[PDB]
Protein backbone atom coordinates (compact mmCIF):
# COMPACT_ATOMS: atom_id res chain seq x y z
CA UNK A 1 0.00 0.00 0.00
CA UNK A 2 2.94 2.27 0.79
CA UNK A 3 4.72 3.93 -2.15
CA UNK A 4 8.15 2.42 -1.43
CA UNK A 5 6.71 -1.00 -1.77
CA UNK A 6 4.65 0.04 -4.75
CA UNK A 7 7.55 1.23 -6.83
CA UNK A 8 9.77 -1.71 -6.03
CA UNK A 9 7.09 -4.12 -6.99
CA UNK A 10 6.71 -2.54 -10.43
CA UNK A 11 10.42 -2.87 -10.88
CA UNK A 12 10.31 -6.43 -9.70
CA UNK A 13 7.58 -7.31 -12.13
CA UNK A 14 9.57 -5.74 -14.92
CA UNK A 15 12.54 -7.85 -13.91
CA UNK A 16 10.41 -10.91 -13.79
CA UNK A 17 9.34 -10.30 -17.35
CA UNK A 18 12.71 -9.49 -18.83
CA UNK A 19 15.59 -10.88 -16.71
CA UNK A 20 16.91 -14.32 -15.84
CA UNK A 21 15.67 -15.56 -12.36
CA UNK A 22 19.04 -16.20 -10.71
CA UNK A 23 20.27 -12.85 -11.87
CA UNK A 24 17.10 -11.05 -10.62
CA UNK A 25 17.43 -13.00 -7.32
CA UNK A 26 20.94 -11.75 -6.88
CA UNK A 27 20.12 -8.22 -7.82
CA UNK A 28 17.46 -7.92 -5.11
CA UNK A 29 19.87 -9.62 -2.63
CA UNK A 30 22.43 -6.95 -3.49
CA UNK A 31 19.89 -4.10 -3.07
CA UNK A 32 19.02 -5.60 0.41
CA UNK A 33 22.76 -5.79 1.25
CA UNK A 34 23.01 -2.12 0.57
CA UNK A 35 19.94 -1.42 2.71
CA UNK A 36 17.78 0.23 0.07
CA UNK A 37 14.79 -2.00 0.31
CA UNK A 38 11.58 -0.90 2.21
CA UNK A 39 10.88 -1.85 5.88
CA UNK A 40 7.69 -3.17 7.40
CA UNK A 41 7.70 -1.19 10.66
CA UNK A 42 4.14 -2.26 11.76
CA UNK A 43 3.50 -4.06 15.09
CA UNK A 44 2.50 -7.62 14.34
CA UNK A 45 -0.78 -8.85 15.84
CA UNK A 46 -0.36 -10.37 19.26
CA UNK A 47 -3.01 -12.94 18.17
CA UNK A 48 -0.74 -14.46 15.38
CA UNK A 49 2.37 -15.10 17.46
CA UNK A 50 3.55 -18.66 17.46
CA UNK A 51 6.23 -20.89 18.84
CA UNK A 52 8.13 -24.07 18.38
CA UNK A 53 9.03 -25.45 21.78
CA UNK A 54 10.52 -22.43 23.53
CA UNK A 55 11.51 -20.66 20.31
CA UNK A 56 9.09 -17.81 19.87
CA UNK A 57 8.14 -16.15 16.59
CA UNK A 58 6.71 -12.64 16.59
CA UNK A 59 4.61 -13.56 13.53
CA UNK A 60 4.24 -16.81 11.70
CA UNK A 61 6.02 -16.08 8.37
CA UNK A 62 9.65 -16.69 7.59
CA UNK A 63 11.81 -17.02 4.42
CA UNK A 64 12.72 -20.58 3.42
CA UNK A 65 16.21 -21.90 2.93
CA UNK A 66 17.87 -21.44 -0.51
CA UNK A 67 16.78 -17.78 -0.58
CA UNK A 68 19.72 -16.25 1.05
CA UNK A 69 22.14 -19.26 0.84
CA UNK A 70 25.09 -17.17 2.05
CA UNK A 71 23.58 -14.83 4.62
CA UNK A 72 24.40 -11.65 2.78
CA UNK A 73 21.00 -9.92 2.98
CA UNK A 74 19.59 -11.19 6.33
CA UNK A 75 18.74 -7.79 7.89
CA UNK A 76 16.93 -6.43 4.84
CA UNK A 77 14.95 -9.56 4.28
CA UNK A 78 13.73 -9.80 7.93
CA UNK A 79 12.94 -6.08 7.76
CA UNK A 80 10.39 -6.82 4.97
CA UNK A 81 8.13 -8.10 7.83
CA UNK A 82 9.34 -11.66 8.30
CA UNK A 83 9.82 -13.07 11.80
CA UNK A 84 12.60 -15.38 10.72
CA UNK A 85 14.79 -16.64 7.86
CA UNK A 86 16.61 -19.96 7.29
CA UNK A 87 20.00 -19.23 5.64
CA UNK A 88 21.84 -21.92 3.69
CA UNK A 89 21.79 -24.64 2.74
CA UNK A 90 25.48 -24.32 3.63
CA UNK A 91 28.24 -26.98 3.19
CA UNK A 92 31.73 -27.11 4.87
CA UNK A 93 33.58 -26.06 1.73
CA UNK A 94 32.17 -23.60 -0.80
CA UNK A 95 30.65 -25.21 -4.01
CA UNK A 96 29.81 -23.48 -7.34
CA UNK A 97 26.79 -25.78 -7.92
CA UNK A 98 25.38 -26.83 -11.35
CA UNK A 99 25.89 -25.15 -14.75
CA UNK A 100 23.79 -21.96 -15.29
CA UNK A 101 21.06 -21.08 -16.10
CA UNK A 102 19.74 -23.51 -13.45
CA UNK A 103 16.60 -21.74 -12.18
CA UNK A 104 13.37 -21.17 -14.30
CA UNK A 105 9.97 -19.76 -13.39
CA UNK A 106 6.61 -20.32 -14.97
CA UNK A 107 4.61 -17.15 -14.24
CA UNK A 108 1.30 -18.75 -15.27
CA UNK A 109 1.34 -21.60 -12.81
CA UNK A 110 3.34 -19.46 -10.25
CA UNK A 111 5.95 -22.24 -10.15
CA UNK A 112 9.72 -22.55 -10.15
CA UNK A 113 12.11 -25.36 -11.07
CA UNK A 114 15.72 -25.26 -9.88
CA UNK A 115 18.75 -27.52 -10.07
CA UNK A 116 21.09 -25.21 -8.18
CA UNK A 117 23.13 -28.09 -6.67
CA UNK A 118 23.93 -26.44 -3.27
CA UNK A 119 25.96 -23.59 -4.51
CA UNK A 120 27.23 -21.60 -1.42
CA UNK A 121 30.31 -19.83 -0.16
CA UNK A 122 31.05 -22.53 2.35
CA UNK A 123 30.57 -22.73 6.09
CA UNK A 124 33.44 -20.48 7.09
CA UNK A 125 32.52 -17.52 4.93
CA UNK A 126 28.79 -17.77 5.79
CA UNK A 127 29.71 -18.04 9.52
CA UNK A 128 31.58 -14.77 9.19
CA UNK A 129 28.45 -13.20 7.41
CA UNK A 130 26.18 -14.43 10.22
CA UNK A 131 28.52 -13.07 12.88
CA UNK A 132 28.45 -9.58 11.28
CA UNK A 133 24.63 -9.95 11.17
CA UNK A 134 24.61 -10.79 14.95
CA UNK A 135 26.69 -7.69 15.71
CA UNK A 136 24.39 -5.46 13.61
CA UNK A 137 21.51 -7.00 15.32
CA UNK A 138 22.60 -5.73 18.73
CA UNK A 139 22.38 -2.25 17.26
CA UNK A 140 19.31 -2.46 14.96
CA UNK A 141 16.01 -2.12 16.78
CA UNK A 142 13.98 -3.67 13.97
CA UNK A 143 15.99 -6.92 14.26
CA UNK A 144 15.19 -7.52 17.87
CA UNK A 145 13.58 -10.91 18.56
CA UNK A 146 13.96 -11.99 14.90
CA UNK A 147 15.06 -15.60 14.45
CA UNK A 148 17.88 -16.86 12.09
CA UNK A 149 18.02 -20.68 11.49
CA UNK A 150 20.91 -22.25 9.50
CA UNK A 151 20.22 -25.05 6.99
CA UNK A 152 23.24 -27.34 6.81
CA UNK A 153 24.06 -30.10 4.34
CA UNK A 154 26.81 -32.25 2.77
CA UNK A 155 29.41 -31.29 0.23
CA UNK A 156 28.57 -33.32 -2.86
CA UNK A 157 31.62 -35.56 -2.71
CA UNK A 158 31.71 -36.15 1.04
CA UNK A 159 33.62 -38.73 3.07
CA UNK A 160 31.28 -38.62 6.00
CA UNK A 161 27.88 -36.95 5.84
CA UNK A 162 27.75 -36.71 9.57
CA UNK A 163 31.23 -35.25 9.67
CA UNK A 164 30.12 -32.44 7.40
CA UNK A 165 27.27 -31.62 9.68
CA UNK A 166 29.57 -31.53 12.66
CA UNK A 167 31.99 -29.30 10.96
CA UNK A 168 29.09 -26.78 10.24
CA UNK A 169 27.69 -27.01 13.79
CA UNK A 170 31.14 -26.43 15.27
CA UNK A 171 31.58 -23.38 13.14
CA UNK A 172 28.23 -21.59 13.08
CA UNK A 173 26.12 -23.26 15.84
CA UNK A 174 26.85 -20.53 18.38
CA UNK A 175 25.17 -17.95 16.03
CA UNK A 176 22.16 -19.95 15.13
CA UNK A 177 18.74 -20.03 16.72
CA UNK A 178 18.04 -23.32 15.03
CA UNK A 179 19.71 -25.79 12.71
CA UNK A 180 17.92 -27.43 9.86
CA UNK A 181 19.24 -30.69 8.60
CA UNK A 182 18.71 -31.00 4.92
CA UNK A 183 18.88 -34.48 3.51
CA UNK A 184 16.14 -33.59 1.04
CA UNK A 185 17.65 -31.70 -1.88
CA UNK A 186 16.71 -33.23 -5.18
CA UNK A 187 19.87 -31.73 -6.52
CA UNK A 188 22.80 -33.49 -4.92
CA UNK A 189 23.25 -37.07 -6.02
CA UNK A 190 22.40 -39.28 -3.12
CA UNK A 191 21.89 -37.20 0.00
CA UNK A 192 18.22 -37.94 -0.37
CA UNK A 193 19.07 -41.52 0.45
CA UNK A 194 20.19 -40.09 3.75
CA UNK A 195 16.55 -40.11 4.63
CA UNK A 196 16.98 -43.84 5.18
CA UNK A 197 15.81 -44.35 8.72
CA UNK A 198 18.79 -45.90 10.45
CA UNK A 199 20.97 -43.41 8.70
CA UNK A 200 18.71 -40.54 9.57
CA UNK A 201 18.50 -41.46 13.27
CA UNK A 202 22.29 -41.46 13.44
CA UNK A 203 22.40 -38.11 11.63
CA UNK A 204 19.89 -36.57 14.06
CA UNK A 205 21.66 -37.92 17.18
CA UNK A 206 25.09 -36.89 15.85
CA UNK A 207 23.77 -33.29 15.42
CA UNK A 208 22.09 -32.95 18.82
CA UNK A 209 25.32 -34.26 20.26
CA UNK A 210 27.62 -31.80 18.53
CA UNK A 211 25.29 -29.04 19.73
CA UNK A 212 25.42 -30.52 23.28
CA UNK A 213 29.17 -30.48 23.10
CA UNK A 214 29.19 -26.76 22.19
CA UNK A 215 27.42 -26.12 25.50
CA UNK A 216 29.90 -28.40 27.44
CA UNK A 217 33.23 -27.47 25.88
CA UNK A 218 33.20 -23.82 26.54
CA UNK A 219 33.39 -21.98 29.81
CA UNK A 220 31.09 -19.05 29.29
CA UNK A 221 27.66 -18.53 30.63
CA UNK A 222 24.89 -18.95 28.08
CA UNK A 223 24.35 -15.28 27.64
CA UNK A 224 27.84 -15.12 26.26
CA UNK A 225 27.99 -18.50 24.70
CA UNK A 226 25.09 -18.14 22.34
CA UNK A 227 25.53 -15.11 20.19
CA UNK A 228 22.10 -15.60 18.71
CA UNK A 229 18.56 -14.46 19.44
CA UNK A 230 17.44 -17.07 21.97
CA UNK A 231 20.65 -17.03 24.10
CA UNK A 232 20.04 -20.80 24.11
CA UNK A 233 21.49 -23.63 22.11
CA UNK A 234 19.89 -24.02 18.67
CA UNK A 235 16.90 -26.29 18.22
CA UNK A 236 17.27 -29.11 15.68
CA UNK A 237 14.81 -29.55 12.79
CA UNK A 238 14.94 -31.77 9.80
CA UNK A 239 13.70 -30.86 6.28
CA UNK A 240 11.87 -33.62 4.42
CA UNK A 241 11.40 -34.13 0.69
CA UNK A 242 7.86 -34.91 -0.33
CA UNK A 243 8.61 -37.74 -2.71
CA UNK A 244 8.33 -40.72 -0.36
CA UNK A 245 6.33 -43.85 0.44
CA UNK A 246 3.76 -44.05 3.10
CA UNK A 247 6.00 -46.68 4.61
CA UNK A 248 8.93 -44.38 4.28
CA UNK A 249 7.00 -41.66 5.94
CA UNK A 250 5.96 -43.91 8.81
CA UNK A 251 9.53 -44.97 9.33
CA UNK A 252 10.81 -41.41 9.33
CA UNK A 253 8.02 -40.48 11.79
CA UNK A 254 9.29 -43.12 14.28
CA UNK A 255 12.89 -41.93 14.00
CA UNK A 256 11.65 -38.33 14.62
CA UNK A 257 9.70 -39.59 17.67
CA UNK A 258 12.61 -41.76 18.83
CA UNK A 259 15.13 -38.92 18.69
CA UNK A 260 12.91 -36.19 20.13
CA UNK A 261 13.70 -33.84 17.15
CA UNK A 262 12.49 -30.25 17.89
CA UNK A 263 10.67 -29.95 14.61
CA UNK A 264 10.15 -30.82 11.03
CA UNK A 265 10.12 -28.69 7.95
CA UNK A 266 7.52 -29.92 5.51
CA UNK A 267 8.48 -29.82 2.63
CA UNK A 268 11.32 -29.41 0.16
CA UNK A 269 10.67 -29.25 -3.65
CA UNK A 270 9.10 -32.12 -5.66
CA UNK A 271 10.30 -34.01 -8.79
CA UNK A 272 6.77 -35.23 -9.42
CA UNK A 273 5.26 -32.29 -11.33
CA UNK A 274 4.90 -33.31 -14.99
CA UNK A 275 2.44 -30.83 -16.42
CA UNK A 276 4.18 -27.53 -16.59
CA UNK A 277 4.86 -27.05 -20.23
CA UNK A 278 7.65 -24.60 -19.96
CA UNK A 279 9.45 -26.99 -17.71
CA UNK A 280 9.52 -29.91 -20.15
CA UNK A 281 13.17 -29.28 -20.97
CA UNK A 282 14.02 -29.03 -17.34
CA UNK A 283 15.70 -30.98 -14.55
CA UNK A 284 15.22 -30.25 -10.87
CA UNK A 285 12.78 -29.66 -8.08
CA UNK A 286 9.58 -27.73 -8.49
CA UNK A 287 8.43 -25.06 -5.99
CA UNK A 288 5.37 -22.79 -5.94
CA UNK A 289 1.65 -23.14 -6.50
CA UNK A 290 1.84 -26.61 -7.98
CA UNK A 291 3.54 -27.87 -4.84
CA UNK A 292 0.96 -26.58 -2.42
CA UNK A 293 -1.41 -29.54 -2.20
CA UNK A 294 1.29 -32.16 -2.13
CA UNK A 295 3.04 -30.22 0.67
CA UNK A 296 -0.28 -29.78 2.60
CA UNK A 297 -1.20 -33.51 2.40
CA UNK A 298 2.33 -34.32 3.54
CA UNK A 299 1.84 -32.03 6.60
CA UNK A 300 -1.42 -33.93 7.46
CA UNK A 301 0.29 -37.31 7.11
CA UNK A 302 3.36 -36.45 9.30
CA UNK A 303 1.31 -34.71 11.99
CA UNK A 304 -0.85 -37.87 12.12
CA UNK A 305 2.05 -40.25 11.96
CA UNK A 306 3.90 -38.36 14.67
CA UNK A 307 0.84 -38.14 16.89
CA UNK A 308 0.87 -34.38 16.94
CA UNK A 309 4.05 -34.51 18.94
CA UNK A 310 6.42 -32.78 16.57
CA UNK A 311 6.01 -29.17 15.55
CA UNK A 312 5.81 -28.52 11.83
CA UNK A 313 7.28 -25.70 9.80
CA UNK A 314 5.31 -25.42 6.60
CA UNK A 315 6.84 -24.94 3.20
CA UNK A 316 5.36 -25.10 -0.26
CA UNK A 317 3.06 -23.04 -2.35
CA UNK A 318 2.11 -20.50 0.26
CA UNK A 319 0.96 -17.28 -1.34
CA UNK A 320 -2.11 -16.09 0.52
CA UNK A 321 -3.62 -15.92 4.02
CA UNK A 322 -5.83 -18.80 2.92
CA UNK A 323 -2.86 -20.95 1.88
CA UNK A 324 -1.29 -20.26 5.23
CA UNK A 325 -4.46 -21.08 7.19
CA UNK A 326 -4.62 -24.43 5.27
CA UNK A 327 -1.02 -25.19 6.32
CA UNK A 328 -1.78 -24.28 9.92
CA UNK A 329 -5.05 -26.23 10.08
CA UNK A 330 -3.23 -29.25 8.62
CA UNK A 331 -0.84 -29.01 11.59
CA UNK A 332 1.90 -26.39 10.89
CA UNK A 333 2.91 -24.01 13.66
CA UNK A 334 4.77 -21.59 11.32
CA UNK A 335 5.07 -20.94 7.49
CA UNK A 336 7.98 -20.25 5.17
CA UNK A 337 7.83 -18.35 1.90
CA UNK A 338 9.96 -18.55 -1.23
CA UNK A 339 8.06 -18.56 -4.52
CA UNK A 340 5.67 -15.98 -3.23
CA UNK A 341 8.47 -13.44 -3.06
CA UNK A 342 9.38 -14.20 -6.65
CA UNK A 343 5.91 -13.69 -8.08
CA UNK A 344 4.33 -11.25 -5.58
CA UNK A 345 7.38 -9.32 -4.53
CA UNK A 346 8.45 -7.30 -1.58
CA UNK A 347 5.06 -6.71 -0.04
CA UNK A 348 4.50 -10.40 0.45
CA UNK A 349 5.00 -10.54 4.27
CA UNK A 350 2.91 -7.38 4.87
CA UNK A 351 0.06 -8.67 2.67
CA UNK A 352 0.01 -12.27 3.88
CA UNK A 353 0.16 -11.22 7.64
CA UNK A 354 -2.91 -8.98 7.02
CA UNK A 355 -4.73 -11.67 5.10
CA UNK A 356 -4.11 -14.31 7.76
CA UNK A 357 -5.30 -11.99 10.55
CA UNK A 358 -8.56 -11.19 8.82
CA UNK A 359 -9.11 -14.82 8.10
CA UNK A 360 -8.43 -15.85 11.64
CA UNK A 361 -11.06 -13.38 12.69
CA UNK A 362 -13.64 -14.48 10.18
CA UNK A 363 -13.35 -18.13 11.02
CA UNK A 364 -13.77 -17.09 14.58
CA UNK A 365 -10.41 -18.20 16.01
CA UNK A 366 -9.18 -16.30 19.13
CA UNK A 367 -5.52 -16.71 18.11
CA UNK A 368 -3.37 -18.59 15.61
CA UNK A 369 -2.29 -21.28 18.13
CA UNK A 370 -5.95 -22.29 18.45
CA UNK A 371 -6.02 -23.19 14.76
CA UNK A 372 -3.04 -25.44 14.60
CA UNK A 373 -4.05 -28.91 13.58
CA UNK A 374 -7.78 -28.38 13.50
CA UNK A 375 -7.78 -30.73 10.55
C1 LIG B 1 16.18 -21.51 -6.34
C2 LIG B 1 15.87 -22.31 -5.08
C3 LIG B 1 16.88 -22.75 -4.24
C4 LIG B 1 16.54 -23.48 -3.08
N1 LIG B 1 17.53 -23.88 -2.23
C5 LIG B 1 17.26 -24.60 -1.11
C6 LIG B 1 18.31 -24.92 -0.11
O1 LIG B 1 19.50 -24.52 -0.24
N2 LIG B 1 17.92 -25.65 0.99
C7 LIG B 1 16.67 -26.03 1.20
O2 LIG B 1 16.38 -26.71 2.23
N3 LIG B 1 15.63 -25.73 0.32
C8 LIG B 1 15.88 -25.01 -0.80
N4 LIG B 1 14.82 -24.64 -1.64
C9 LIG B 1 13.47 -25.09 -1.34
C10 LIG B 1 12.76 -23.97 -0.53
O3 LIG B 1 13.49 -23.70 0.71
C11 LIG B 1 11.30 -24.32 -0.33
O4 LIG B 1 11.05 -25.50 0.46
C12 LIG B 1 10.53 -24.60 -1.68
O5 LIG B 1 10.78 -23.58 -2.63
C13 LIG B 1 9.05 -24.69 -1.42
O6 LIG B 1 8.53 -23.42 -1.09
P1 LIG B 1 7.69 -22.41 -2.11
O7 LIG B 1 6.65 -23.33 -2.74
O8 LIG B 1 7.17 -21.28 -1.23
O9 LIG B 1 8.73 -21.85 -3.03
C14 LIG B 1 15.15 -23.85 -2.79
C15 LIG B 1 14.17 -23.47 -3.68
C16 LIG B 1 14.48 -22.70 -4.77
C17 LIG B 1 13.34 -22.30 -5.65
C1 LIG C 1 11.78 -10.87 -10.01
C2 LIG C 1 12.47 -12.07 -9.31
C3 LIG C 1 12.99 -12.00 -7.97
C4 LIG C 1 13.58 -13.21 -7.37
N1 LIG C 1 14.18 -12.96 -6.16
C5 LIG C 1 13.91 -12.05 -5.20
C6 LIG C 1 15.02 -11.78 -4.36
C7 LIG C 1 14.80 -10.99 -3.25
F1 LIG C 1 15.85 -10.67 -2.49
C8 LIG C 1 13.55 -10.39 -3.01
C9 LIG C 1 13.32 -9.50 -1.79
F2 LIG C 1 13.88 -8.34 -1.88
F3 LIG C 1 12.08 -9.20 -1.52
F4 LIG C 1 13.86 -10.03 -0.75
C10 LIG C 1 12.45 -10.68 -3.89
F5 LIG C 1 11.26 -10.16 -3.61
C11 LIG C 1 12.62 -11.56 -4.97
N2 LIG C 1 13.77 -14.25 -8.18
N3 LIG C 1 14.33 -15.41 -7.80
C12 LIG C 1 14.07 -16.11 -8.87
C13 LIG C 1 14.64 -17.46 -8.85
F6 LIG C 1 15.42 -17.65 -7.83
F7 LIG C 1 13.72 -18.33 -8.76
F8 LIG C 1 15.42 -17.58 -9.89
N4 LIG C 1 13.48 -15.49 -9.91
C14 LIG C 1 13.27 -14.28 -9.43
N5 LIG C 1 12.62 -13.25 -10.00
O1 LIG D 1 20.75 -26.24 -3.98
C1 LIG D 1 19.71 -26.78 -4.47
O2 LIG D 1 19.71 -27.27 -5.63
C2 LIG D 1 18.42 -27.08 -3.76
C3 LIG D 1 18.45 -27.55 -2.41
C4 LIG D 1 17.27 -27.96 -1.81
O3 LIG D 1 17.29 -28.38 -0.64
N1 LIG D 1 16.09 -27.91 -2.49
C5 LIG D 1 16.11 -27.47 -3.80
O4 LIG D 1 15.01 -27.47 -4.40
N2 LIG D 1 17.24 -27.10 -4.45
Amino acid sequence: YNPEFFLYDIFLKFCLKYIDGEICHDLFLLLGKYNILPYDTSNDSIYACTNIKHLDFINPFGVAAGFDKNGVCIDSILKLGFSFIEIGTITPRGQTGNAKPRIFRDVESRSIINSCGFNNMGCDKVTENLILFRKRQEEDKLLSKHIVGVSIGKNKDTVNIVDDLKYCINKIGRYADYIAINVSSPNTPGLRDNQEAGKLKNIILSVKEEIDNLEKNNIMNDEFLWFNTTKKKPLVFVKLAPDLNQEQKKEIADVLLETNIDGMIISNTTTQINDIKSFENKKGGVSGAKLKDISTKFICEMYNYTNKQIPIIASGGIFSGLDALEKIEAGASVCQLYSCLVFNGMKSAVQIKRELNHLLYQRGYYNLKEAIGRK
